[PDB]
């Protein structure tokens, strides 16, 4: 029973801009269930989500956009 080395994902943020946008722009959707999303991913805040149980469903598909900043 050790921690070892895996990779857990973060929990979403509630996103909040008026600078750039009025409500998202592009896209609007949850990655995990696409239904209405209004969180970012706290790491890369690339993906979309709406609660916790999605980005961990979702979790196994987001290793490969998580860390790479923005490209
Ligand atoms: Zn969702
Ligand atoms: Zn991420």
């Amino acid at each position: 029973g050790s921690a070892s080395s895996q990779v857990v994902m973060p929990p979403l943020v509630r996103g909040a801009q008026q600078k750039n946008g009025r409500g998202s722009d592009s896209s609007e959707s949850c990655w995990n269930c696409g239904r209405k999303a209004s969180e970012t991913c706290s790491g890369c805040n690339a993906a979309r989500y709406c609660g916790s149980f999605c980005q961990h469903r979702d979790w196994e598909k987001h290793h490969h956009v998580c860390g790479q900043s923005l490209q």
